[PDB]
């Protein structure tokens, strides 16, 4: 849908089994989310953000449901305070940036 | 313009007279920028990010330019890594998010 930045542009995601919200993230790369129970195996990365760095596993290949749509990626997952969904997942739901 | 999210969304913005570029951020309140020489008044504050947190110099009413739209607003001057325009000037250049 059309959605215009006066809030924060939350969305309902699921993944593995359970639902969260997550805030659409155009400046972020990746996809990073909170600490949360995910099979199987995966690899440590470090992000840096604003404030610093940080440790994540990365879980490749992950199922997500955005709103409806489905799209499958690397998901990384540790101490964020936000989920975030980056453009490695918008493009694939096609999200674009409209002025 | 439509930007599609295949490539970090950079534009260009005139801000005291001093050319920039920045991440249009759809995840970021505020907007914050690299150290740069504003004239005048601030307060401190301090931000949160993925990795933690920085002490920022608030300036209000600043007058930027992003592509070719002037807006005012308050930015937020400090060490982030990249530069970021986030939903509070967001919203004055119209800009939406479209899937
Ligand atoms: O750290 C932030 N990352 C870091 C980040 C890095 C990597 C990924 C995955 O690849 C995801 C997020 C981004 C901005 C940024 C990118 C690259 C380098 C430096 C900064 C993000 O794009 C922005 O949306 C918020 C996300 C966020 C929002 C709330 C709480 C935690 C994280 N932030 C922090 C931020 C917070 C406040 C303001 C001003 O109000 C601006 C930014």
């Amino acid at each position: 849908p059309q959605v215009t930045l006066w809030q924060r542009p939350l969305v309902t995601i699921k993944i593995g089994g359970q639902l969260k919200e997550a805030l659409l993230d155009t400046g972020a790369d990746d996809t990073v989310l909170e600490e949360m129970s995910l099979p199987g195996r995966w690899k440590p990365k470090m992000i840096g953000g604003i404030g610093g760095f940080i440790k994540v596993r990365q879980y490749d290949q992950i199922l997500i449901e955005i709103c409806g749509h489905k799209a499958i990626g690397t998901v990384l997952v540790g101490p964020t305070p936000v989920n975030v969904i980056g453009r490695n997942l918008l493009t694939q739901i096609g999200c674009t940036l409209n002025f």
